[PDB]
């Protein structure tokens, strides 16, 4: 499978989470994806066909985790929009205030700004503190996907919101909404990966 940021892949014939961004760690491939989605060594199938499995993941405290494919697996330096691409050039962090986009599964592409850092979330499993809070929406789905600048700097993979009952917040004011993501650079020095740009 073409590894894309944003794209649908299911954990262990279950669960569906979105593809954060193409990764490698010395000759292995893999993805960035956030922890809730998959507990280690959970097969990570996309279109139907086992990819990889769950490598190491930490959720709650923080919520990340990567998948080690196999090597027939295409990573490319890309997130989805729509049927276009957003091409990763980097991972330079944005300041508040900073516009952001997020790739997802379920809502697509969706764009808002960076309006907080180092906020917690309270899940049900416990908090997951130092995330990085947006007002672009997203839904139940999309999380572990890409959140990204239109110039290509990959932010972070999506951990959570305050979505209402149809399943996410795209129906409230963007001054209403709560989209956190997880931070990309303590992933990549955490588990040593190197982000795969164009």
């Amino acid at each position: 499978a073409n590894i894309v940021g944003g794209i649908e892949y299911s954990i262990n014939n279950a669960s569906l989470c979105s593809v954060g961004f193409s990764v490698t760690r010395g000759a292995t491939k893999g993805f960035v994806t956030a922890g809730h989605c998959g507990t280690v060594n959970a097969t990570a199938r996309i279109g139907g066909a086992v990819v990889g499995t769950f490598a190491a993941r930490v959720f709650p405290g923080n919520d990340r985790a990567w998948v080690s494919l196999t090597s027939a697996q295409t990573l490319l330096p890309r997130v989805a929009n729509g049927s276009s691409f957003v091409t990763v050039r980097g991972s330079t962090e944005a300041a508040v205030g900073a516009a952001v986009c997020r790739s997802g599964r379920t809502t697509g592409y969706q764009c808002g700004t960076i309006t907080a850092k180092n906020v917690t979330a309270n899940y049900a499993e416990g908090a997951v503190r130092g995330l990085t809070q947006g007002n672009a929406c997203a839904g139940r789905g999309d999380s572990g996907g890409s959140w990204i600048t239109s110039a290509g700097q990959a932010q972070g993979v999506m951990s959570g919101g305050n979505v209402q009952s149809n399943g996410n917040n795209c129906g409230i004011p963007a001054s209403q909404r709560s989209s956190l993501f997880e931070r990309l650079q303590p992933i990549l020095s955490q588990y040593g990966l190197s982000l795969v740009t164009g």
